């Protein structure tokens, strides 16, 4: 099942393996470089059906860190062009996740402190959010409360991002409404205390996300999968209530043209109890898939080929996302093909490798 | 031991893992391209101390196949420049093996027939050799017997190759006197029936190889390791006699400035009985190292980390060459570091990987 093709709109994946977006923190002023080119091209040659490029910021202040990729100008977009072309040459589908880190922005690289940049550090910048409330813990900076014009500008930033991604050749797009960044923070009552049209009720908290989806839909081709990542629960003790609302929004996403939902956890606040474990997201992903009638993917511990296979056969997922295993071994898909007994498994890789490994 | 550094002349390897030259058959008219760039850059990031670029032909007719890399012009050399730079950025030592396929030239890619190109095929070309004798089997073409001027031209080709490799930034060079190609074929009485100064006696059969070494030594920097690959036996039933002569030449190589010998089998003729097995070359490599008092490396089945480690501790080898395992997993060195219990093994890889795998 893991090695069956998958067709969504006009795009066909050679198998059900997806490489989720994985920030590399190697960009400079949003510009990617040979780090990203070799990293992504190598992964694509590895065998995976779909390769989703890391969170790429729609605006400079939307970066998580000073090393995050960006696409907030045509020059930033043009940098992706050769990389998209190499992904394609390798037979993998190029996707990109476009993002805005909201209140979690302006942080150090994970191996350089992983915390909010000091106030006197010339690399830092003011963060924006639905409300002037800090995440807390290692991210103590209070964001600036967004104005209506801020909301209009960020929405237009996402549209400009999607248009650039389209013109750079990406065949799959993913809106980053998860992991406690801007979009997610608009939906959660934890982070959104607004009293205008973008806060309060379910409809108001959904507005930013729905409006961003719709605006992007106007520039993104109808024949290329339009997707989003969304934290459907927080493990904050409000799980049944949050899940119900998240699934309702899923339905609205579907109605608004979303082709697939990447299902995750919110990470909106630090005060939570997440039951980490191999494929722990499976049951939750399955429920979203069932109740909103929407294809889904998820991640976390599916680097065990049998687990990925089990999730597919149980129809908990339509694609299995495999992250860290690909950082460890860019040729993981070949390893999975061996594990699962695929005929001529070495031909998961290109000929200059496959010939000698068969 | 596998993860101890190694210093040879002015060059220091971060560990004892070497990636042997592995032809990719993806070049066009000798020119390398993004296949090679991503392949080599990815391998370098994998952790290995030394990365030796595939057999690179000193002359067009010296290619094995129409897909082999070449360095017979300054434009060919300039193509290597960015790739050398990425290898270095990754902290691996860039080396290159320069070569001439002799009578085994003009062949199909291994996955496209692996045999001599048909006579009416516009891709093929006349092969040259010490004598007009075909390899046989799947390589039936009779080569043209080289003239003295042919020998002068090929020697100068190797010199021009070494100079280009130097100027492109390579820090390690390897002359390909193994595997039944030109150099090897000059040494073996099987392939060399000449009656001039380049055939007959031990001194005459050694002349081409020694003269090529000396000529290259004039352009190659004295502070960068100068090495060769040499088939020391054939398993043709003349093993003790061939090994003695090969070891004598090893001594002469050492006396002539060779810093390390990559020890292999001859593959000069097809009528042989090679005792393939995990690390089967170990004992033979050890003897060459001992009797010629020369550092050595070898390959074949050392993809088992414990085997590589054993060979080093037994002092059978100074570097362990690991080939196919790196085609399977470009991050093999990280896998070995885990297997062997290295402290902070994930930091065998660059930070954007290591941070998440620790
Ligand atoms: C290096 C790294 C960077 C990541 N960056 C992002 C990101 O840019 N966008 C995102 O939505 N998730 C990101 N993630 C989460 C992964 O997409 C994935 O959900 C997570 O690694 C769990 O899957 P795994 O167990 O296979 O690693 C990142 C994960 C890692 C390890
Ligand atoms: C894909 C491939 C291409 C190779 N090309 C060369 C070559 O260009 N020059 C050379 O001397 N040996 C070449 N070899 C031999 C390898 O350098 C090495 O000796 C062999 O793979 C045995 O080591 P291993 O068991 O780790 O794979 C090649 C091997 C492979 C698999």
């Amino acid at each position: 099942a893991l090695f069956e093709p998958y067709t969504l709109k006009d795009v066909t994946l050679r198998n059900r393996i997806a490489i989720p977006p994985m920030s590399q923190y190697m960009a400079e002023d949003g510009m990617i470089n040979d780090w990203h080119h070799v990293h992504l091209a190598g992964l694509a040659r590895g065998g995976a059906g779909l390769l989703v490029v890391e969170a790429t910021a729609v605006a400079p202040e939307g970066r998580i860190t000073p090393g995050c990729a960006g696409i907030w100008s045509d020059a930033h977009a043009q940098a992706f062009v050769p990389v998209v072309q190499a992904i394609k040459a390798a037979g993998s589908v190029p996707g990109i996740q476009i993002a805005h880190a909201g209140r979690k922005a302006s942080a150090n690289r994970p191996w350089e402190g992983d915390d909010h940049i000091a106030a006197d550090d010339t690399r830092g910048w003011e963060t924006i959010a639905p409300s002037a409330i800090a995440f807390g813990a290692h991210l103590p900076k209070v964001p600036r409360e967004m104005t209506l014009d801020d909301i209009a500008r960020v929405k237009q930033d996402f549209v400009d991002a999607a248009r650039r991604a389209r013109d750079a050749g990406f065949e799959w797009i993913e809106l980053h409404f998860a992991h406690g960044y801007l979009g997610q923070s608009f939906f959660s009552e934890h982070s959104n205390k607004r009293t205008d049209a973008y806060g309060g009720s379910f409809d108001n908290r959904s507005r930013f996300l729905l409006e961003t989806l719709a605006a992007v839909r106007e520039v993104w081709p109808e024949n290329l999968p339009l997707t989003a990542r969304f934290g459907v629960l927080e493990y904050d003790g409000r799980d049944e209530q949050t899940l119900e609302e998240s699934i309702e929004l899923a339905r609205r996403f579907k109605a608004g043209g979303l082709d697939l939902l990447s299902v995750s956890v919110g990470f909106t606040i630090p005060d939570t109890n997440i039951p980490w474990g191999p494929a722990f997201m499976g049951p939750i992903a399955e429920r979203v898939r069932r109740e909103a009638k929407l294809p889904v993917t998820s991640a976390w511990g599916f680097g065990t080929p049998q687990l990925a296979e089990a999730a597919l056969q149980a129809n908990q997922l339509d694609l299995v996302s495999v992250g860290r295993a690909h950082l460890a071994d860019p040729h993981w898909a070949y390893f999975a093909a061996k594990e699962l007994g695929v005929e001529k498994a070495s031909w998961t890789l290109p000929a200059p490798y496959a010939h000698w490994l068969e």
